């Protein structure tokens, strides 16, 4: 019955699948984010002396032996997958680096003005309207860690109050007041289980957040993304050079503010 089942599977196929990631996630800002083509990793904002801002690479070897890339192709082509997988991780990094970097990061790059406190702690709906005061002026999105998410529906629920769901593409999503509500677990919680919620303005034409890329430079495989063959060692391990090249600008210091010390709770 089972001996003679496994027998079978002996001349029989299994159906295996693509390596799974527990790390992806939804890169939320690297969609929502507009992107603006600079020249010579170079971008200029006069600014009321103007910023220069320097695309950042965020670049990985990628080393396969010579015997994966010369016979485990019949299914699947594994060097592909690896690259495929190598460029996976270095867009999370790159999501983590648009939030968290002391040079450009969203977090960082906030104007004290536009930084607010809570009243009490918790994310209350009255903390929601400062945000949006402070931003006025066609606020984009709101970007928060889920226990924040959690944290602001437990107030929501509290007060009695049920926000509308807004359906932005094909996603259903939380809002206050007509602002899609974004989920990221690259946002911070502290070790006293504090975070904070992000309001963007986004675009170049609106003076908002935009991101900063290069498409078209050499040996491209995806936009602003090239790998280049480096090489092979004396233990036949191919290496090839995966860098990306990314920056975020904040136009106008009101297109960004951020409620701090929000305490999302244990």
């Amino acid at each position: 019955s089972s001996l003679s089942t496994a027998a079978a599977r002996n001349l029989a196929t299994t159906t295996k699948t693509v390596p799974q990631m527990q790390g992806i996630t939804s890169r939320w800002l690297l969609r929502l984010l507009p992107w603006v083509q600079v020249s010579g990793g170079t971008y200029r904002v006069n600014r009321r002396a103007p910023r220069e801002y320097e695309l950042s690479v965020a670049q990985t070897v990628l080393r396969t032996h010579t015997r994966v890339g010369d016979l485990y192709n019949d299914p699947m082509n594994q060097v592909e997958e690896q690259l495929k997988l190598t460029v996976q991780a270095l867009r999370e990094r790159q999501e983590h680096e648009m939030i968290n970097n002391r040079e450009f990061g969203l977090l960082h790059n906030a104007d004290l003005k536009q930084r607010i406190p809570t009243r009490s702690g918790p994310p209350t709906p009255d903390d929601l309207d400062d945000l949006l005061a402070t931003v006025w002026k066609d606020p984009g999105f709101l970007l928060a860690h889920p226990r924040a998410i959690a944290a602001m529906a437990r107030e929501w629920s509290a007060r009695g109050l049920y926000p509308t769901a807004v359906d932005f593409h094909g996603h259903s999503l939380p809002s206050w007041r007509g602002v899609p509500i974004f989920p990221c677990n690259k946002i911070p919680v502290t070790k006293e289980r504090t975070s904070s919620i992000l309001l963007l303005r986004t675009g170049e034409e609106k003076q908002g957040v935009v991101g900063l890329h290069q498409t078209g430079i050499p040996d491209e495989y995806e936009p602003s993304l090239s790998v280049r063959f480096m090489g092979i060692d004396d233990r036949a391990v191919i290496n090839y050079l995966v860098s990306a090249y990314y920056s975020a600008a904040v136009l106008v210091p009101d297109a960004l503010g951020v409620l701090e010390d929000v305490e999302v709770g244990l």
